[PDB]
């Protein structure tokens, strides 16, 4: 048979996804990545080019990709949001041939992955055949599903990173935009006991850095000049050796940030010697990877593109279910 | 179908309107931008050529597009006026073909968007069939709408402008006439909490700089020299080193208006880094967006031709209600 | 005939009721001032006593007036649940005699002061008679409306205060938990053009001295002695000369507060003293209401008891529909 | 109608049960608490009276309350176990008269409580009449469910404890025998952003403490006398003050513990002055809740008999169900 | 900021109308590994205005503020159905810096051997993020580029006052 692996990862904000196929063909990670936003073309408004795409669906043009360069609807939501948004990620890069096989590997949060939800109505949902349109003057492919894998969403980030593993203790730390989330697993399987969530993220970060409600985002107040008013864009880059503002406070947040972080690991988890690694994930890894690497040795871990860990992590077990 | 799109704005003193056939044919905004003023060709009076066309509703010869070169009852109003005012703005820039089959795309004030009016009344009278003639010995076209839609004003230039927008903080400052208001917008949706308006607009501005209650237009005295005695027309082009009026005076008026003005933002709106971007409209947009700009940095944005801002917004979602 | 006027004002978070039989029994404000929240009795609930009421409406024993110490229905909702609060406020404070018959008057939010809704469905809300019941073991009472009058919220603020107006031009300056409201009226009519507000309360007051997004309200930690942690609960209140936490931060937060207000106020409303008086409401006027008398003499007032400034202005507007 | 209520709490490792018609007779609490284990009278073995009763399910005579002092079948188990568990736990204080008529409150792990389970499934094991035996030569009851309530175990506490509630932030802190969870409610919604877990419990503060694997229940070896290799018996009441053994040790071992918890809250949760109350339940309540309210002033709270906190909060609920 | 005895550095900058590559190894330039590019910014907005005039962020002042860009402004038309770039403006840019990194490979070597690439000149702004996604950790950008030169003689120069 001709059957490909398509990897799906709707999260927070953003769905992932990867075909051998796009990723043969593009160099982007890319995949793709995208804003988990919906829109739609109707007549009332001028239709743009993307890199954005046009998808049938019902009846309606469904638009994705776009961040609204092209249209207005982004912003409008249906109930049937996420439904659509499914049908338009596996319309994404699924070319054959006119006629493509696939089995479609994805994850779910922990909390229902045995539930009536992310295991039967998100199954349902993923396992059937569709017909689904490229262009609007193209490319219709015919889209069949032999099978579908679903795992906790922290299990297709220890999937990817190159770990041995049937009889140890790994944590994954994700540093969300709003959360903290610790999942550890214990010989395979996840230990809810030694779990937990800090309701701070990235967004807290830079806020507390920020000094303001407003005014953070790496351009706070445009009429600044580009580094002024950071955060997230920039980092020590102001060369006036009489300025004293953060790199200081950067160090400072983050020092507490760590400090908060791996108390609670020694609280809730145990000896930090007792874990085989931990791996570090989230936007906000590449922020905090450096810092904690000084903090414990021989214990933290990272992966390149940290957004495509999950995603990576499922098409290996789609490989396995494809064979 | 044959179906065109049609975006007008009902504005404080003038009407804008665009259409693609019109656009096509005539180079001017233009579209088209006439004063909120209405005339009827009576017997007691010689009618005159325009830039003014001749309607054809109710009995009476509507007249539309002058400025009273061509009689004397455009100072005349009726209870009926706003209601004719559509019918000749629809009427204009209206020539398919003598069948014009369209969809309405138009905003009203945020504050009625969702009301008794603005939202069914006002959609009453722009939702249906009309026969409209264009020249007293000329042309009728029948008008068909397939649809309308109608947004909060500020919406269409938020919409015009080309800002992704689905999850970012957007404010709308609008130097009017007699007013300035800043509506704030966050993930798609107003936030009425951080909009307000401000007593005061062009007309103050150049009435506190003129410092006289008449004697401001860019001519108060007409047995003055062309400059003297500006202030609407003409800059800092008195080229007699000698004098002491303003330019000096515009500086002063000015920095003070975008003192209050930004004062405002940072008490209501908050941190100006918190902000994406600010759409500097309005009448008065073309002579602060330069000061602005240097004000704040990577903030502030302006669009060409700001007095046809809403319509290029209500334009695009039309084209999308024309899908 | 034996008619009464009822004063109600369905505000952000709280409603506040007045009859003159209510207040000749009850010395409170009280009248009354409850959460704008509404529980239901349920079997599978144990119910307790108030200062909490039980009403009959539909089927279900309404709840209004506890806070929920009775039941834990008060965090559910209805849609239904305004329609609901509406019945109670009228059942609470109205007992005749058996048979009460009154006028209603309220007030809305400006905006919505004219059209289809706070003009249409509030009035049909209001103008009906119905059979209410008090106690589960007592107090029916049987309500006829014999009138209704509504006004704008800010109405009733003006009426309240003894100041003449028919030819003056006075604001209302609204310190809101989130945000600062200004309505500005000239010979008795709102002018909008001279009206705004500003997207900061006293929610963000107290956040900004706080330093800290917990750790505000007068105990931000339970763990941490009375006054430790404040600020809302105490002012100035460490007699620890040695201490530099505000009074200091205080002053500063309010000084920047007080210098926005009043900028806006001057770039909109204009010249501090072409207005009569600016009548200083909402929570936070007790805060502010001090140095706001120093920055400018003889313009700003208050009263006493501000949360029901309103329904005393709406009462006033009762006693001549009553008539 | 002649209906009760029945409030049941499923947890951990024990059953807790409350009616008011139990609850009237015997003093204890009492109610009932009983091991979440059952047995069954089988012939080959020697029946034995109680704390214990016989139940007539299925075919079988199910046992529970004893310990396994009438039985070796206790550690033997079914699938079938819980559902057994349920109908003898529903047994057990249910006497009204032979017909019996209620309404159930309960509750279930947070992250079930929607899902197909603890939500669909549980409610079809509550939802139904049935006929139960009290005595192998008595007691028949005949069980009516006229209703039944689910809630997220952690709300029975919150509704257990006196406070309001309605637009407050609270948290539920339980220590628990391996675990001690944080589950945060705002304007009474859970927040999964601000509640975590720590892998660690009681049995692991035992273990720090006595600094053997075994040795740490209040008797580790017999052959040693009463007090002798503590710890869960007995606390500092060494009297020798020679001796160097803790209270020094359990200070130490609560203080790191204590550390951990408040810091991941800080963390996690934000600024303890906003969250308004913190209750504090489980096993190890009474052995922390000292230290805590030292830790923090005007924050922490505790209830009588923490182990009927959640029944105490469900009966609540179930007496608005009854009605 | 960085340290230099014994590493391997370029300075990418895209000017007006040219982009200058200068590669440094050891605090020595390599002329081997250094070359420059004759297209510039105005060569960039030039492409994308599509227009020979008409491109500066204001090419016909009868067009509203925002209309016939390119400098002024970025993808500001926030109407869905425009056509015109940002799509544009991804094009041209994804082009510039494929040809740019292409010749770095063939001059320079393995992206690998070169410790940072400093991206500097008035296109630095312009062309900074999708660098920095093209490849990470190597490229490396100051505020206020047009001070760069400056603020690094003056260094040089208080080592002359001493």
């Amino acid at each position: 048979t001709n059957e490909y692996v398509m990897t799906l990862d709707a999260g927070k904000y953003e769905t992932k996804l990867i075909g051998k196929n796009k990723k043969g063909t593009t160099e982007d990670i890319k995949r793709v990545i995208f804003k988990t936003k919906i829109y739609n073309l109707e007549d009332g408004y001028i239709d743009i080019e993307g890199n954005s795409h046009k998808i049938e669906l019902d009846g309606k043009e469904y638009l994705i990709g776009e961040q609204g360069v092209e249209d207005s609807s982004e912003t409008s939501k249906t109930n049937l949001i996420h439904k659509l948004a499914a049908y338009t990620a596996i319309t994404q890069v699924l070319d054959s041939n006119k006629n493509n096989k696939v089995q479609l590997v994805l994850a779910c949060p922990l909390s229902v992955l045995r539930n009536a939800k992310a295991k039967e109505e998100y199954r349902d949902y993923i396992k059937g055949n569709g017909e689904i349109t490229v262009k609007v003057d193209d490319k219709e492919y015919s889209f069949e599903i032999t099978d579908i894998t679903i795992k906790a969403e922290g299990s297709g980030v220890l999937f990817l990173e190159q770990e041995n593993f049937k009889n140890k203790n790994v944590a994954v730390i994700d540093f969300g935009g709003l959360n903290m989330g610790f999942s550890l697993y214990r010989n395979c399987v996840v230990n809810p006991s030694e779990r937990f969530i800090e309701e701070h993220g990235v967004k807290d970060l830079i806020i507390r850095v920020g000094d303001a409600l407003t005014d953070l985002n790496n351009g706070n107040l445009i009429t600044n000049e580009q580094a002024e008013s950071a955060l997230n864009n920039g980092y020590m880059k102001k060369g006036g050796e009489i300025d004293t503002e953060s790199s200081t406070v950067i160090k400072k947040v983050k020092e507490k940030f760590l400090k908060d972080a791996i108390k609670l690991i020694e609280k809730r988890g145990f000896k930090l010697d007792q874990l085989d690694s931990l791996i570090f994930i989230g936007g906000t890894t590449q922020k905090l990877k450096e810092q904690i690497s000084k903090t414990y040795p021989n214990n933290s871990i990272i992966t390149n593109n940290s957004q495509w860990t999950t995603c990576e992590g499922l098409y290996k077990v789609a490989v396995a279910k494809y064979c």
